[PDB]
């Protein structure tokens, strides 16, 4: 992992920005620290595909990169088929270098012109994968329990799992704090949780306990809002945290759901908030 050496590959500073804004989203780069990422970045290259072309095929065993799919669409095809469509800023061929696999699937080109952004798997598997089996993995056993992602499909219970880190809070720690910015919506794993909002007067306000299972801070989220309440650990937690700016990458199937949640009566304080 230290003595690596990325190839860097000819491009404009416009790319690079361009490449950085797509890393910043998609899972696979979600720990990566600023230099790690300026390396990646030089080490991509710029692809085009046609309608209909093949970006790979179910079954290949030379596998020697991924991409990031700057513009356009492609349909992810198993067994004849359509079971997924990868949209911009998606990867695809990330499990076969990964896993060390077969292509599990077909990739084909949905719309007139598809351009995405390649990398090669010495770079990916030294500088980007890092723990990434053992970070799924850890989570996966969790992530099919929790009731809001059972809207996810086990592919994008995975993908959550990129983008998820972990945390102990012990009683009485503040997870999320009154009047900040949201930036992590948190699923519980272990322990209990108190919403502690306020009144029109200011005073501290019980609004609901959460245990495992649960989910906090998505509401700001949705909502684009400032912290409506404090969430404070009653016993030793240990909470799954998502970073907002890996929100709609990771939960759009489940968005509208975490809406409906947000109009239940045990949000009618929240409801009241607007
Ligand atoms: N169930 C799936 N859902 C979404 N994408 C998939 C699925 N199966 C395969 N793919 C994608 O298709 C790619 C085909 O090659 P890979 O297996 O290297 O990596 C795969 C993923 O990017
Ligand atoms: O009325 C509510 N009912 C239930 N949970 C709430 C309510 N208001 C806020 N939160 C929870 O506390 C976090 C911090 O703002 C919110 O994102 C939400 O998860």
């Amino acid at each position: 992992a230290k003595s690596y050496v990325a190839p860097y590959f000819e491009k404009s500073e416009d790319e690079t920005a361009l490449i950085l804004k797509l890393l910043t989203y998609n899972v696979l780069f979600s720990f990566l620290d600023s230099r790690d990422l300026m390396t990646v970045a030089g080490a991509m290259w710029r692809v085009e595909f046609k309608q209909d072309d093949c970006i790979m095929e179910a079954g290949q065993t030379t596998c020697d990169k991924l991409y990031i799919i700057q513009d356009g669409k492609a349909d992810i095809i198993k067994e004849g088929q359509k079971v997924y469509l990868k949209v911009e800023g998606t990867a695809v061929g990330e499990l076969a270098l990964m896993y060390q696999t077969p292509r599990a699937a077909t990739v084909k080109v949905c719309t007139p012109e598809l351009i995405a952004w390649a990398l090669d798997r010495d770079t990916y598997r030294h500088l980007v994968m890092g723990s990434a089996i053992r970070r799924r993995e850890t989570y996966i056993q969790f992530l099919t329990n929790i009731p809001f992602l059972s809207g996810l499909d086990n592919y994008e219970k995975l993908q959550l799992a990129d983008a998820l880190s972990s945390d102990e809070f012990e009683p009485g720690d503040y997870i999320i704090r009154y009047g900040e910015e949201g930036e992590w919506l948190y699923i519980i794993l272990e322990g209990s949780v108190d919403v502690v909002g306020r009144d029109d007067d200011g005073n501290e306000k019980h609004v609901w306990e959460f245990g495992k299972g649960d989910h906090v801070g998505e509401l700001e989220f949705l909502n684009n809002h400032a912290n409506v309440a404090d969430v404070v650990a009653k016993t030793h937690v240990v909470t799954a945290k998502l970073n907002r700016r890996h929100f709609e990458m990771c939960l759009g199937p489940v968005i509208d759901v975490l809406k409906r949640t947000s109009q239940q009566p045990n949000y009618e304080y929240y409801q009241s908030k607007l």
